[PDB]
């Protein structure tokens, strides 16, 4: 067993395990087309001896933190070892050696979209994003007196053809990646691929169609099998009149019982209505997940809330090293220190702290975050909060 | 059609209104018991000319409020209006009576549990706290290397039966309701009825079990029809070491597949598994609902977060007064004046705000609370919030 | 194997017997009050040799039939042949000798409800109403701007306990069953019955209430499994305005999403609706099964259509001879002949077109009733029309 | 906003918000042959200013009504309005305006199958056929003695592909279509797309088989999901013995478990079986609806039952004129008067009453239509009846 950076030779193998391991497998077509992401000596394999067994890459991604900070991230996706070589150690050395590059590399922090919930942890990988499905039973749905736009005279919104306002969903995309920390930038790639699964597939999916404002798009398709439900795959709105003009017309859907949508845990679409109750959560789950590679520079990065009054701490990341961490002004400062760790927690808690997502208080009563001092958890949680909710931009 | 005070010769057509309107009528001898809790001219009926065709009542009860703060609540129940006279008025024609016997009592808030989202936002109602069902898959179920409580010797944590332990339940509950919003104080002939419910039922509930532990409890049954389902029914834990020894106990039930429970959005549950996705949100709603009777009492009462500096604002509450507020130290002092508004919201959004379940910037994003000042979003934001998340007590 | 009449010793045998073959049997003490209709000789048992093995009976019943006539009924129940005795022509054998006993009794129609479609037909039996299932969504109904009673002022309706008002059920169904075909007579025994039921049974049904109009009533209870379902086990209403009232006052049961009732294929539900698809037909079946004993007495006790013109046929029913036919001004007169004949059908066909369920159009293109005069077709449909929709009382 | 014709190049837009309106939006390839169908001047459009938001049109059909009377009629379909612009008034000045136009160009009637039941009422619309969906458990099915067909030698049906025996199919369906009332003429365009639907379609709907007889033809398929279930989507059978030996042939199909078919109330198939129970009525729902577009030329067009003796009235149509009415011998004539009315009624409920699927006494007990005379209720009931019962031919 061998692990090594493939050749062209190597991804014929590749797409074989690849389309062994995952269901959804894009295909070599479209796979090829992410491939270009990915940069030299950003791909791992194992082979037995001679053929694949083992696969695992990182992408070149952008990744928006708090304060509108854009981070290089190195997006790990298409890991997988055969069936007949799982429970061996390939996993533990491939993410072993891809760590070791990223780090070499230069980038603070690495993310990944999890198969599983149990993988990652352990590789330091902590759930930095929650994925939130609501489902408004939009025959009931009333807007509020409050919500925004209601009188008479036309609607901002047009009903579209995705394929045909592609400047458009670049444009108001790059507005939204920029100012929503778990924003990332979509290359002109995966808008080539994104627009080719508009189209109505071959007994497959049906049509999606598009609503369009100035400040914001939603993309919609009815579901295959129920054909009362609108299955939202992408809604990104600028402004929260965006956001509420794209959601009266989606209400408007007279064909529809249902309207469906996988967004964040403070979309405020229930507030909308007259009835907050009828936007149900119907199914939650981590998003992205996140490894900070390097604890400093990751720290150092992020805005802070500004509420919060300047402190000093000492942190310590279990095998990541200890820090004189000094929040004020909504900046953070991390240098070496060997002083007394007032602050202790595992590399994977530090990811789940980072976006906002989750409070440093809820880790710390899981016995995840150990501190002595409650004033100073109450601190950590005011300065880690982010101020823009944190959403969950593409799956890679 | 008259509108008063029930005479001992009312409750009888009363309690049939009630049967016919509540599936979960908890039948006139628990009825007779909750009413208890109902002061003189706590109620109110309206009759046909005669027979009962309207009603509505409220509870005498004590609700903790963030800082540790009880107020006393008047808890809005057993409302209903006739099926033959329903969409004429009744309903708010006793809810501004009741309203009325309420200020005029000197209640600073007022509570219910709705059942349905729709009603009770134009009576001033906002939804205060979040209930959210999780269910383990308690077969793949691991505690992470940093829970509490994971060496050998033994538990803590005793199987007892409900009815023997009345005196522990009792203590530890009231130490909880004392610490947590949302809790409630427990009256005796609530303890009553609870301790009655424990027993197995002709072809009803299955038995309830206890586990006990010095600093928390858990009540729980097998479901009716789902075998492999065990339902906890109440969780009332003090110490995150309780909490997590009586997870560790209630995961060791080893004849079910699945344990379930009804709790609070910040349950640290997740964060003590290797597999956070293993406690799955099942459901969420809306839980406590709130009204705040006079705004300047229960703004004064609360305590607010120390983290954000000192600031002073004017609140208008849209038929609620305006107010010089200011809050510093952890505290506010809210004053009558005529100076320009710069917030303003209905009071159903005062009461969302007031238990720190919902933040401020997600309600000024629907529009439900307007201002120009962003930087005084984000205070109150962080002012609002609680120290100790919100919980749920129990239904009434 | 000896048929006969059972003494008193052979009940117990039949009781076993009946719990053996209905589920839904009523048990020992509802058998023995349903017992008293049974006269004298109206009950036939088969013993092997001993014990019971076969069993069938009758039941003394008025039944009103088109034009307001009421006619005594044999009621044919309790038909039953032990699993160990069938295929060997018991059934044959009792239903011959009950027959017997029932035409020389003097009675001109038996009747009964038939547990399979597929048994009675062979012995002369045509289903003769339809039984008709309506499940309305009522949070989407609302009633018709011509709909009776929809302006300001009190209901006429109002919501009771069932075993309060004994005697207004009585006097309101006493009126009921005069004026529609279909209409049994309900003897005191049965309303003894009927409100044993509306109590809440040890986890069985759930409590049965009413709605009550002078002209009309309602009886209702939520399912058991579907806690959103009303299932309305009852409605008699003597006039438009009393159908109209009830449904109006059920629709308002805000608790519930459906309302379902078992009813006739003519009810006007859905037309007092601006949506008449949301009244949904769930369910359909035959309800009332009817054999013509004396096809002279019957024919000439039943009222006909006054529309048609005076005509005059030759009806030979297969093996219940034939007759010279003729129908004018309302009437029928209807005597011997062997004149050819211009009408055949089989006994259970007869049944079948008596109440005016179905048309004799109908059962002649299936080739059931013969005739070669297609204005003879046309004639007799129009004539054994019922003004009044035929309707089902209660099963027996 | 503007109401207008549209041009050719308004019809990109059309399809788009077809597309996007109607799940089963047959594509634009279909739609661009029906349209063959859509008179010069027979479609509106609304163009926000630019871009469709609102279209609804009119095909020239021909319907069969009683007395095998063939009416021009206005065959309204495609209509939609943007989600972005419901509740604005567009459907009102859409149907004002083809109304308008329709009236103008001498049509008698117009009719449209409805998305919902709730739509078009308003517009004077009424259901006038009925769909029932019988399902037979052909496993259980046997015929009835008395039956057509039954004895040795050949049968009359032939197992076919659909596609080579159009000629035939075309023929038949020909001469049903002009002797039942709900009878459409299917034009060349209608049969080149039915015969295109016959193929087995790239993973949807499965191959469709044809039983052909001398005077009917069934089309069917099996379920796509359901694999034992065979789908009959078009029966038409000129003769009671085409329909039975067709059903036979259904019922001999030994790999299905069931057969449905979407048929009318008076389908004598039931009494084909000797269990008539074994066709349940599976589904029922409001099929070809109606709005008389002049009073007087519809009721005179139609045929009337000549059982019912001659009679006059005063009939007053809501905004439609009010008419003396006089019906004799199968015939009406229909004259201006300000004579005092004696039977008043909305538009859409002549359209109910008009091809004989709902009596005017059912109408009138949910005050649909308003007399004070119940012998002339009697009279137009029997009127109004069809000989030949209403079946509904195919949705447009
Ligand atoms: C997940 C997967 C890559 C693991 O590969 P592997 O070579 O068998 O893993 P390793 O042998 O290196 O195991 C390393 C550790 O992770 C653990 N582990 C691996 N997969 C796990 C999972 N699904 N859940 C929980 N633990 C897991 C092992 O138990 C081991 O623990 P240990 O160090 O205490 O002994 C593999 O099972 C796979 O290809 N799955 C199918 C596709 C897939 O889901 N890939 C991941 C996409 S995000
Ligand atoms: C909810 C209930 C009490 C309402 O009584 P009512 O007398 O018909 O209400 P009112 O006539 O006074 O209506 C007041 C307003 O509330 C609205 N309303 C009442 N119930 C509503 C509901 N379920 N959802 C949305 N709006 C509702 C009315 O539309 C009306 O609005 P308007 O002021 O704009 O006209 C009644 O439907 C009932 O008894 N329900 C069954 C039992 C129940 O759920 N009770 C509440 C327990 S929390
Ligand atoms: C229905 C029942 C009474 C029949 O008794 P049985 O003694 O086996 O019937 P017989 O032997 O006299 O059969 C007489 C004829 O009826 C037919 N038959 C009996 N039950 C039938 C049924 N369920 N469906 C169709 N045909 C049936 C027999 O095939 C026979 O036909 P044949 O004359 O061509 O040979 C019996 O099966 C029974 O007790 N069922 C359970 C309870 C029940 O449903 N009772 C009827 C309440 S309405
Ligand atoms: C049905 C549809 C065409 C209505 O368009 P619209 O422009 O919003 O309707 P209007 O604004 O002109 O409303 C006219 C009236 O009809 C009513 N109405 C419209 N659609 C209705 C429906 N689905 N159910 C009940 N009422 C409806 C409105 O409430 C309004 O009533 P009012 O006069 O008392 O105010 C639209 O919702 C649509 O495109 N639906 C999707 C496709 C479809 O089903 N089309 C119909 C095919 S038969």
């Amino acid at each position: 067993v061998t692990l090594c950076s493939p050749t062209e030779d190597d991804w014929p193998g590749m797409f074989l395990l690849a389309a062994a391991s995952f269901t959804d497998f894009i295909g070599p077509e479209s796979a090829t087309a992410w491939r270009t992401l990915v940069p030299t000596d950003g791909a791992v394999v194992v082979r037995d001896g001679s053929e694949v067994v083992g696969m695992a890459l990182y992408m070149d991604l952008r990744l928006t933190v708090p304060g509108e900070v854009v981070l290089p991230t190195a997006g790990l996706s298409f890991v997988a070892v055969a069936p007949t070589h799982r429970r061996r150690g390939l996993l533990r050395a491939m993410c072993a050696e891809l760590h070791r590059r990223i780090a070499d590399s230069g980038y603070p922090v690495a993310a990944l979209h999890a198969s599983e919930g149990g993988i990652y942890g352990r590789f330091g990988y902590g759930p930095a994003t929650t994925l939130h499905e609501l489902t408004v039973d939009r025959r009931f749905a009333r807007f509020h007196a409050d919500a925004p736009g209601g009188g008479l005279g036309g609607s901002s919104v047009r009903l579209v053809r995705p394929t045909e306002h592609r400047g458009e969903f670049e444009a108001i995309y790059e507005r939204w990646r920029q100012q929503v920390p778990g924003g990332l930038l979509r290359p002109q790639v995966l808008w080539d691929e994104l627009l080719a699964e508009c189209k109505a597939a071959p007994g497959g999916d049906r049509e999606s169609f598009a609503l369009l404002h100035p400040d914001g798009y939603a993309l919609y398709r009815v579901d295959r099998t129920d054909l009362k439900l609108a299955r939202v795959s992408e809604l990104r709105a600028v402004t929260a009149d965006a956001h509420c003009a794209l959601w009266r017309a989606l209400i408007g859907l007279d064909s529809m019982e249902r309207i469906s949508i996988i967004t964040h845990p403070q979309d405020p679409l229930p507030h909308l209505l007259t009835d907050t109750r009828l936007a149900r959560t119907t199914w939650r789950q981590d998003g992205l997940w996140l490894r900070i590679m390097n604890v400093p520079a990751a720290l150092e990065a992020r805005g802070y809330a500004h509420e919060v009054g300047e402190f000093s701490t000492v942190l310590e990341v279990s095998d990541g090293g200890r820090f004189a961490l000094k929040i004020g002004d909504g900046r953070a400062r991390c240098t070496p220190t060997d002083a007394a760790a007032e602050i202790e927690m595992d590399r994977d808690v530090l990811g789940s702290l980072y976006l906002g997502a989750h409070r440093a208080s809820t880790l710390a009563a899981a016995n995840r975050l150990r501190t002595k001092d409650s004033q100073l958890l109450r601190r950590l949680d005011a300065a880690f909060a982010s101020d823009v909710p944190v959403q969950t931009a593409f799956e890679f």
